[PDB]
């Protein structure tokens, strides 16, 4: 019933990068998707309380959201792409597994992966 801590977004002991494939990330990818009309139910963690989903972390363990995203690359946590693409990832089978096909979340989900893929196909060699 109650939400969880959210994940986290500063860890002043992680070491970190700031690539020309995570600036990608954050000045393609994610901004491609947060303007997105689909983006609003991703731009911050599942309010299960809110949403009355009192089930939602009993099922979802690894949680994971674009305002998570948003702040662990303006606030430099990742060391490299891989790691971030993962997130994204992580969104996506979150909603893909909570919900049921069809479902409008479900849609907007591919809606927004589909430019997610778009755009990660295109990520720039690393310099
Ligand atoms: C990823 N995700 C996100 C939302 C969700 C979360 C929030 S908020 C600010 O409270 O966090 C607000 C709206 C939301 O959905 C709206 C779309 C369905 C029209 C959601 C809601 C119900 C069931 C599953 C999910 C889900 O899987």
């Amino acid at each position: 019933s109650m939400n969880p801590p959210p994940p986290e977004t500063s860890n002043p002991n992680k070491p970190k990068r700031q690539t020309n494939q995570l600036q990608y990330l954050l000045r393609v990818v994610l901004k491609t998707l947060w303007k997105h009309q689909f983006a609003w139910p991703f731009q911050q963690p599942v309010d299960a309380v809110k949403l009355n989903l009192p089930d939602y972390y009993k099922i979802i363990k690894t949680p994971m959201d674009m305002g998570t995203i948003k702040k662990r690359l303006e606030n430099n946590y990742y060391w490299n792409a891989q790691e971030c693409i993962q997130d994204f990832n992580t969104m996506f089978t979150n909603c893909y597994i909570y919900n049921k096909p069809g479902d409008d979340i479900v849609l907007m989900a591919e809606a927004l992966e589909k430019l997610f893929l778009q755009k990660i196909n295109e990520l720039p060699t690393e310099e």
